[PDB]
């Protein structure tokens, strides 16, 4: 179907936090795009709020470009550049196993994405594999952060921080602690509180038991995040340096060759 004079709406590929995702084509520029549809009459409209967040975050590395914003028939329409698969899709495609090199290359970029969002006075609140996409073509080495539907100016139970389970207001430390669980999830293939209550299991699982058999940096990362105060500005540089020093000790080259590039 025709959308905003130049876009052609394609098939539904999935969903966001508050709307359906579709594939699409920018007919004028000759480029494939991603289209997010809301519902004009929705009780809690949020698509234009999210567009404002994306607009404010433009210019930042790994922040997707929003091409158009409007309303077509029954829906509010946001048009974004086409990005690649999610880290969740890539993990499943890689048989739910990532090499240490891949986990570290992902960690370096993911910490930077979270830090940029925080530098722009926002917390993400839903740091999970599904919310990170690899770019396509020339941007195939780039980790993009998506979905600002749950974002707030300063989530998923599997990756939620202990503070979140306790019902505490989310802050900068919570986005980073969630990233720590995502990194361990990539190392193990699953988390001990997956497919189980989750709060009880997370609190009864010492960081050292969770990270057993894996480099100490993953535990040090989670311990640092769990030690941060509510209003604390996290030391993002320290956390990246933690994984960067391990990357160098392992003798890996920062060449952006991920496990999926080997298929
Ligand atoms: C959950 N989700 C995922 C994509 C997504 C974005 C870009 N490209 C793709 C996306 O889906 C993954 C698969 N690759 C194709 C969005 C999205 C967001 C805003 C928008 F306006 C449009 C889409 N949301």
């Amino acid at each position: 179907l025709r959308v905003g004079n130049r876009y052609r709406l394609g098939r539904k590929i999935g969903s966001g936090s508050f709307g359906d995702i579709y594939l699409g084509t920018d007919i004028a520029a000759g480029e494939e795009v991603a289209i997010k549809l809301e519902c004009v009459k929705t009780k809690h409209p949020q698509l234009h709020i999210e567009s404002k967040i994306y607009k404010m975050m433009q210019g930042g590395v790994g922040i997707p470009t929003i091409r158009w914003c409007g309303a077509e028939g029954d829906y509010n329409v946001m048009v974004m550049e086409l990005l690649g698969p999610s880290l969740e899709d890539l993990f499943n495609f890689c048989s739910r196993k990532f090499s240490l090199k891949t986990v570290l290359l992902l960690a370096d970029q993911m910490i930077s994405r979270i830090e940029y969002i925080h530098s722009k006075n926002f917390i993400h609140r839903d740091v999970k594999p599904d919310n990170f996409l690899m770019g396509l073509g020339k941007k195939g080495n780039l980790v993009y952060i998506i979905d600002f539907g749950l974002a707030k100016k300063y989530g998923t139970a599997r990756y939620a921080s202990i503070n979140t389970h306790l019902g505490i207001e989310q802050s900068r430390r919570d986005d980073l602690e969630s990233l720590g669980y995502v990194l361990m999830y990539f190392n193990l293939g699953s988390l001990p509180w997956q497919g189980l209550r989750i709060s009880e299991k997370k609190m009864s699982t010492p960081i050292e038991v969770l990270c057993k058999g894996y480099p100490s940096e993953f535990a040090t990362y989670l311990n640092f995040c769990r030690s941060l105060r509510f209003d604390d500005k996290p030391d993002y540089s320290y956390l990246r340096q933690l994984f960067r020093n391990l990357f160098h000790r392992q003798g890996f080259s920062y060449d952006y060759v991920f496990d999926w590039n080997m298929l």
